């Protein structure tokens, strides 16, 4: 590369191949993002993301357009929360760090929602941590901007809805505060259907009553299955009954009735909230 004097690929991203990249004019480590193209539109929006800048959100340092390749620069971080919870799968991560990673991507996507940005595709390979007990999120923006792992979707979404709204990210952060919890997917989904329906045993099949509308959605079928819901009690043990709670308003069905970032922030489940240094292991 022309810019970059040195380059080794991490893996494969949602946009393409990621990089870790050292700038050549600087010395400096980025993630480097190749966006697999065949989007005038794409660029403006895009660009328009280098303007925000939250401690919880990866910034994004540079829109690079040349050669007719599109590459987006971003803060390099050494690890994701997918690692973390898979190296920290024997002892569990400690409750007051759970807490933590939870109240900071709640600051983000606080932050992301308040300037009218949506996330839409969180995932733990998405959250990123540092040695300083922060965790940020990234690529928050580019799908509306752009236009698989089911796991964290949002049950309208699954539902053929083309409207999105803040209240798909707090689907997708609900689900992770349980896999934080539990040390297992909560709803770890093979396909659209098989994802859509250990949500409904899970939680019940929603019905008109729970979540006004469900029956109009796109792909919502009358033959359904009609599962009961079960306990929350049940689903994430240990968790209190405060995490239970603000769980539960994460994950109600209807999009309007799930808490918002700014809200979930004030629940008592953050009446202790603390910053732990993680054990990371690089
Ligand atoms: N080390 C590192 N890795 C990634 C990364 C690497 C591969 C995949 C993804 C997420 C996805 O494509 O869904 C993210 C970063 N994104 C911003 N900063 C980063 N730092």
């Amino acid at each position: 590369m022309e810019n970059f004097e040195k380059v080794e690929k991490i893996g494969e991203g949602t946009y393409g191949v990621v990089y870790k990249a050292r700038n050549k004019l600087t010395g400096e480590v980025v993630a480097l993002k190749k966006i697999r193209l065949d989007p005038s539109t794409a660029i403006r929006e895009i660009s328009l993301l280098k303007e925000l800048n939250h401690p919880n959100i990866v910034k994004l340092l540079d829109v690079i357009h040349t050669e007719n390749k599109l590459y987006l620069v971003f803060e390099f971080l050494h690890q994701d929360l997918k690692k973390f919870m898979d190296a920290s799968a024997l002892t569990g991560i400690p409750l007051p760090l759970i807490k933590s990673y939870l109240f900071q991507l709640l600051q983000g996507l606080a932050f992301c929602h308040s300037h009218r940005v949506l996330h839409r595709d969180l995932k733990p390979q998405n959250l990123l941590i540092n040695t300083e007990g922060a965790i940020k999120l990234a690529d928050f923006g580019l799908a509306r901007a752009f236009g698989v792992t089911l796991w964290y979707r949002a049950p309208e979404i699954l539902l053929g809805c083309k409207y999105y709204s803040t209240a798909v990210d707090i689907w997708s952060l609900g689900c992770i505060f349980a896999e934080m919890v539990t040390r297992r997917a909560l709803f770890p989904g093979d396909s659209e259907i098989d994802q859509l329906f250990r949500i409904f045993r899970t939680l019940g099949t929603p019905d008109e009553v729970v979540w006004p509308g469900v029956t109009s959605m796109p792909d919502y079928k009358p033959s359904f299955p009609k599962w009961a819901r079960q306990d929350f009690s049940k689903v994430v043990p240990p968790l209190d009954e405060d995490g239970r709670s603000l769980l539960s308003q994460m994950l109600h069905y209807d999009p309007n009735k799930r808490i918002s970032a700014k809200a979930a922030l004030a629940h008592p489940f953050f009446q202790d909230v603390t910053k732990p240094v993680p054990h990371l292991r690089l």
